[PDB]
């Protein structure tokens, strides 16, 4: 049973989220994700949600009091708060797995050139805070990374939603020229079994020599 | 310039003048899914019914993109060598992944790349597509060390305060105390990029 609250300027972009949810699992109680537009904390007529950096720099920064007031109505002090940012720690499967037996997630979504870093620091002195980071390339914000964590979180929930994986393959057993490899109709499953060992090695030799 | 044609059986997910982006529903062009060749558990989508969706949608100059835990990294480098290109079609799968032969054919009239966006393992390709896209659309003509804290107004905020460096009005004094805030940062939490061992 897990909560997920995000907060984000673009609340339509957590779309996707409540498309992948089954109604078995909401109507269980297994799942509620809720998604709350920052503006809604901002304090002025502007609803203002960024201002210039201190010490210069390109782009703007969003606002401490906007967020603090946003993580005070919906944090308590059992809350996971989540803060994708390009500097987190990597967030992986070993990440996803601890996560998916939280009670609360809440998932601060940074724009602009992110979070004054107060927010996350001040968090951290009564909630247990993660600033992490989906992959080494560069995204606008963290709402891209928030689908990413939500789906790679709740997956590992029952009933809500090392090698590389070799390649699979599905009838027909010839297609355009190209035949399934005889081995796998071959009823012989430990010949089987060490074919697709060996692809994994090959595969993981040639794409992801790092995890070797 | 870039047009970028999106293939899913869940095109709903993908709700989020130089470039254009298109969904299609794989479906449009058929059950997609069977069981695997050799055993195993799950379904596998058969080859047929993407090979009519990429007949149709793609040309020799497309680069076929196809997000899967086994693929090569997506990286801010794959980023920029994408930014140029005039045409990505991004196959999502589902289940437990595409026939392999779908990027096996195609391979023989256009390029292909397989990729991973990070070590995790989704449900399917739709939220990679939108990852990849975002990284790439950003990076389009016409559009080392992780980065340290960012701060803003108040200066003093419950108590805590903007390092004071950054009121100096000190450019160099600042630029080294980021630079330093970076070091520490990439140390602690990504000591990979500096060339040292995994936690
Ligand atoms: C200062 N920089 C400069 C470039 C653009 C940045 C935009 N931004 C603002 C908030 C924010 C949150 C996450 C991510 C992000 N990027 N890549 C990943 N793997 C992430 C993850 N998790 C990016 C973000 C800000
Ligand atoms: C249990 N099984 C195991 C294998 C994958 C199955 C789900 N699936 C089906 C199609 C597909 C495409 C990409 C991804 C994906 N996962 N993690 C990433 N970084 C990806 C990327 N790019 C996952 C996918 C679920």
């Amino acid at each position: 049973s897990m909560k997920i609250d995000v907060v984000t300027i673009f609340p339509e972009y957590l779309q996707p989220v409540r498309q992948s949810l089954p109604g078995k699992a909401i109507d269980a109680g297994l799942v509620d994700v809720a998604v709350h537009d920052l503006r809604r904390w901002t304090h002025d007529v502007h609803k203002s949600v960024d201002d210039s950096p201190y010490g210069g720099g390109p782009g703007m920064v969003m606002k401490p009091t906007v967020w603090g007031d946003a993580l005070d109505e919906i944090c308590t002090s059992e809350t996971l708060l989540v803060v994708p940012t390009p500097a987190g720690y990597p967030f992986t499967q070993e990440t996803a797995w601890q996560w998916s037996t939280e009670d609360h997630l809440v998932i601060a979504c940074g724009r602009y050139e992110g979070i004054d870093q107060r927010v996350a620091d001040d968090a951290a002195t009564r909630m247990r805070v993660r600033e992490v980071s989906i992959g080494d390339y560069v995204l606008n914000g963290g709402e891209a990374a928030a689908l990413v964590i939500i789906e790679a979180v709740l997956r590992l929930v029952p009933g809500v939603l090392s090698l590389l994986e070799g390649p699979s393959y599905t009838r027909p057993p010839s297609w355009r020229g190209m035949d399934v490899p005889p081995v796998l109709l071959s009823g012989d499953h430990a010949k089987i079994a060490a074919w697709r060992a060996e692809q994994s090695r090959q595969r993981t030799i040639e794409r992801r020599p790092d995890l070797l």
